[PDB]
């Protein structure tokens, strides 16, 4: 389903649909599993495209501003996407 670099809205148990890239592509009969880069938080973690969405095609239906630590750092950085930290 997904490219590496690809832009999109991670959802874990504890927080919302946060808004995040894929920075490794998976192999490839995968580790089933897409590695995330979160913004704003600059977190990291591996999921299922069960808990996939993809950015741009659900802007506006996740992309509501939300009073979390490093949520509306994350939206704004769309914007410069590829950070690093």
């Amino acid at each position: 389903e997904y490219k590496c670099g690809d832009l999109v809205f991670a959802k874990m148990k504890g927080y919302p649909h946060w808004p995040a890239r894929i920075d490794e592509m998976p192999e490839a009969s995968t580790a089933n599993k897409y590695q995330v880069f979160f913004f704003g938080t600059h977190e990291t973690a591996f999921l299922g495209p069960k808990d996939l969405f993809p950015y741009e095609e659900s802007k506006e239906k996740f992309g509501k501003p939300n009073k979390r630590k490093g949520f509306s750092e994350g939206l704004w950085e769309i914007e410069n996407n590829p950070t690093v930290k």
